[PDB]
């Protein structure tokens, strides 16, 4: 009886196994765009993904992860609110059963169809398991998805999904360039928060881009063909794998842009 996104094991239940679910810096949050303050001291973000090495795509039972080689500084995030160098380890998405829901962060209470998380860890902590025990251990770049025109750089991800339909399946996934997932602008909001799934550790500097990327209806429909279950188990479609907004508590959301 482990955590998930159903009636009986979804977000409102997680606190019983993970009491930090009710902590002081949980994610996601609603981004009130009128209350976020421009911070002219924030630097532009530096996204350096030209040397990225994707390796594998995995259905882990709660999303799919595209994993990278993070044994060297190859694809890194720096600048912005960050001190130091954060290495890309994986990306994944959260999405809905309908186009009107799916994102974890919201903007003035608006839900997007999906949200991409590019997860990076602070190299001063040596590896990822150590980083998630630190308050500045991770930087997750969040990018909203709206349904409209297709995103050509997403199609290679969409097309491999039928090979990882069920929990615990993985497939080779080399030479994927995550630059094709980014919007044109790197304007962002940033705040200190947490992992959005158990163990819900309070180790993340969140950087959420203001500009969404567009994806087609057909692209998101393929996300919704994935399964939460393992092979040979009753089919339960992987949809609505998002945690709702949590209380902001004693935090301020900063904007990189006026
Ligand atoms: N949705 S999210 O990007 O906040 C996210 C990123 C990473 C994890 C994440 C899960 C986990 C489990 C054991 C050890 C380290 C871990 N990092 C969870 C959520
Ligand atoms: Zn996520």
């Amino acid at each position: 009886h482990h955590w998930g996104y159903g009636k009986h094991n979804g977000p409102e239940h997680w606190h019983k196994d993970f009491p930090i679910a009710k902590g002081e810096r949980q994610s996601p949050v609603d981004i009130d765009t009128h209350t976020a303050k421009y911070d002219p001291s924030l630097k532009p973000l530096s996204v350096s993904y030209d040397q990225a090495t994707s390796l594998r795509i995995l259905n882990n039972g709660h999303a799919f992860n595209v994993e990278f080689d993070d044994s060297q500084d190859k694809a890194v995030l720096k600048g912005g609110p960050l001190d130091g160098t954060y290495r890309l380890i994986q990306f994944h998405f959260h999405w809905g059963s309908l186009d009107g829901q799916g994102s974890e962060h919201t903007v003035d209470k608006k839900k997007y169809a999906a949200e991409l998380h590019l997860v990076h860890w602070n190299t001063k902590y040596g590896d990822f398991g150590k980083a998630v025990q630190q308050p500045d251990g991770l930087a997750v770049l969040g990018i909203f998805l709206k349904v409209g025109s297709a995103k050509p750089g997403l199609q290679k991800v969409v097309d491999v999904l039928d090979s990882i339909k069920t929990k615990g399946k993985s497939a080779d996934f080399t030479n994927f360039d995550p630059r094709g997932l980014l919007p044109e602008s790197l304007d962002y909001w940033t705040y200190p928060g947490s992992l959005t799934t158990p163990p819900l550790l309070e180790c993340v500097t969140w950087i959420v881009l203001k500009e969404p990327i567009s994806v087609s209806s057909e692209q998101v429909l393929k996300f919704r063909k994935l399964n939460f279950n393992g092979e040979g188990e009753p089919e339960e479609l992987m949809v609505d794998n998002w945690r709702p907004a949590q209380p902001l508590k004693n935090r301020q959301i900063k904007a990189s842009f006026k």
